[PDB]
């Protein structure tokens, strides 16, 4: 499931991590899977201190279909959904200070969700404790490059 992808929306119980400036407000660029997807390489940008910080990271599949990646702390995410033009993740981020920020991340080829996909995502968030308000839609706020 390789290619050039875009972050459509992000969510977090601690919204600050995905707000403009937070380390988890991640605008994706590439999601390259290996042969059996036991490792996924992610090229992505994060606006931090007014800088578009590029990162290229590997997420390895544990023996339980979960994925561990080091990025702004220890992260453990599952692929909650996977369609032809979209896919969602539910990550548990443990930053340097031990704060556990759990949340969702929709990544796809388009820049926005349909009305049906939107309500479904809102339900999934409130269901997993995250409020409807703690959902940032990164559409139109991607002022980073591909260098």
């Amino acid at each position: 499931i390789n290619g050039d992808w875009n972050t459509i929306a992000l969510s977090a119980d601690n919204k600050e991590k995905i707000e403009e400036g937070g380390p988890l407000r991640v605008y994706f660029r590439q999601v390259d899977c290996n042969d059996d997807c036991s490792e996924i390489t992610f090229r992505l940008y994060v606006k931090l201190s007014g800088e578009c910080k590029e990162s290229t990271v590997i997420a390895s599949q544990t023996p339980d279909d979960f994925y561990t990646v080091q990025f702004a702390g220890e992260n453990t995410f599952l692929i909650v959904d996977k369609q032809e033009d979209l896919f969602t993740l539910y990550n548990t981020n443990v930053d340097e200070n031990g704060l556990v920020t759990r949340g969702y991340a929709i990544i796809g080829k388009r820049d926005s969700l349909t009305p049906e996909e939107t309500s479904h995502f809102e339900e999934a968030n409130e269901l997993k404790g995250i409020p409807k308000g703690n959902i940032e839609y990164l559409a139109g706020t991607d002022d980073c490059p591909e260098r």
